């Protein structure tokens, strides 16, 4: 049985290994050069990698490898100039935790992995074209030399402006619903010596909250930190418009993010010569053309990255399209099956990233998430939260955000018309989520 897969990122890479290793004939392009093969050239971004991408690498044999570089997250550190950094943890103990793990080294293991199980990697071969009819694509390298291949089935792999993606769209509609986000981002750095002289704690993911823009930093594994700011493209106040240089973007900082401008050292270099990213969520209607293309991943549906959960939810399509690929009555049957798992899936991590948003960029809160705690120790079996059931469970997402919303509702209720917990009778709300919330 053959496949070809386009992009060696992150759910190609593992996808490939898990048809490889299941005697596939695994052929994978990738428009990058292979980032193996050391150069003279200085990335150092990194990413969240929590128990649903954690497991997809542990069914494929990669967890321990990965996880061996990767920092520990125990849970939030939340700064606001005045009130000292105290941490939020993640969960009960180190077993809920989340892992800051570069990625690019993620990638080089995966290839490896790749390699290890049988598949055969083409870099510098970037898709151009597809002709369903007569089963042959074009690639390309940089310099323009085309090169046309025969496939028999086509994963696409490629990314959030999947080549793939486009080519399946000139055959069929593919439903495309495009809801464009205002929030651009731009890197920035926190050096050893920096990170440990303002103490920074290293096991923890950071987060400086400013209502319509915001900062995150993760750790590595040498102690600095990779900053993200999140920030408006174009003024409707602050936004990228106005940030025409870095001198522009050091006043920015001093002024909106003072506790943090300090510990970047390099951010007049680091704002003009990294480009802006762009965030989107795109909705597809449909993921596959009869049996012959298939997309996943970012190909298939991009999310805003507010809940750290784009490649974890990549890696568990990876998964579920080898599952679905090796016991199907045939390649068509495969492709429709696993569209209709994960399409609802997809949608729901959609949603739910968008709606986190607001969840950390900023009363009744609290006394909501005080009353949550009591009913999650009352009926840990019932009352999960929300982020612990995305980030540290298998739960299908959509039946997460299902319940989620049981108990935000649950909780918005019991709490409104009371001013403290004195006035709320516990038990109910128990009974409530007994009859409500299945364990
Ligand atoms: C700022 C930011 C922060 C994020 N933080 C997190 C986080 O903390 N946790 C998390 O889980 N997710 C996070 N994400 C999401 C995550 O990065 C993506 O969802 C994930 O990388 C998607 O994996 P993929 O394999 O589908 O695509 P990619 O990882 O983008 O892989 C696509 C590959 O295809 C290649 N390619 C592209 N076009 C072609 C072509 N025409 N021909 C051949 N090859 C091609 C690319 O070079 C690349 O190697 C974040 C995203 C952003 C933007
Ligand atoms: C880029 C990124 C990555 C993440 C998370 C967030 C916000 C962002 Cl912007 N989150 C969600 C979260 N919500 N509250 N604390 N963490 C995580 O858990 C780690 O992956
Ligand atoms: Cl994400």
């Amino acid at each position: 049985r053959q496949v070809t897969i386009i992009g060696a990122g992150l759910a190609g890479t593992l996808v490939a290994r898990l048809l490889a290793r299941n005697g596939w004939q695994v052929n994978l392009f990738e428009r990058r050069p292979d980032p193996r093969i050391e150069t003279g050239a200085r990335r150092s971004i990194n990413l969240a990698l929590a128990e649903r991408g954690a497991h997809a690498l542990r069914l494929a044999g990669l967890e321990r490898e990965v996880l061996a570089e990767a920092v520990m997250m125990r849970g939030r550190m939340v700064h606001v100039p005045g009130t000292p950094p105290n941490l939020q943890p993640y969960g009960r103990d180190d077993s809920e935790v989340i892992w800051s793990i570069n990625r690019d080294r993620l990638n080089r293991i995966l290839l490896d992995g790749a390699e290890a199980a049988g598949a055969s990697i083409h870099f510098n071969l970037g898709l151009d074209s597809v002709d369903f009819a007569r089963q042959r694509l074009t690639l390309s390298n940089v310099s323009g030399e085309r090169l046309e291949k025969r496939f028999h089935l086509l994963i696409g792999a490629d990314g959030c402006n999947s080549a793939v993606r486009q080519a399946m769209a000139s055959v069929v509609d593919l439903g495309e619903h495009l809801e464009t986000q205002p929030h651009g981002y731009k890197e920035l750095q926190i050096t050893p010596e920096a990170s440990a002289q303002f103490n920074l704690e290293p096991n923890a993911l950071h987060i400086w909250p400013h209502g319509d823009y915001m900062c995150i930093a993760l750790p590595n594994l040498d102690r600095s930190f990779t900053v993200t700011l999140f920030l408006h493209h174009q003024s409707p106040s602050p936004s990228f418009a106005q940030l025409v240089d870095g001198h522009a973007a050091r006043r920015f900082f001093q002024r909106q993010f003072p506790d943090l401008s300090p510990m970047l050292d390099s951010l007049e270099q680091d704002f003009e010569h990294h480009p802006t990213g762009k965030l989107a969520t795109l909705r597809l209607t449909t993921w596959h053309v009869g049996g012959q293309a298939v997309l996943l991943g970012d190909a298939a549906h991009p999310m805003v990255p507010f809940h750290g959960q784009g490649m974890n939810c990549a890696l568990e399509d990876a998964v579920a399209l080898a599952e679905h690929l090796q016991s199907a009555a045939d390649n068509a049957s495969a492709l429709a099956a696993f569209t209709a798992q994960r399409q609802p899936d997809a949608l729901a991590i959609q949603a739910m990233a968008l709606e986190n948003y607001v969840e950390m960029s900023s009363p009744t809160y609290l006394l909501e998430r005080e009353l949550g705690q009591i009913m999650a120790q009352r009926q840990p079996t019932r009352f999960i939260p929300r982020y612990s059931m995305v980030t540290f469970s298998r739960l299908p997402y959509a039946q997460a955000m299902a319940r989620g919303q049981i108990q935000e509702q649950l909780l918005k209720f019991a709490v409104a018309n009371h001013s403290d917990l004195t006035s709320i009778n516990l038990d109910a709300v128990e009974h409530e989520v007994t009859r409500c919330l299945p364990p």
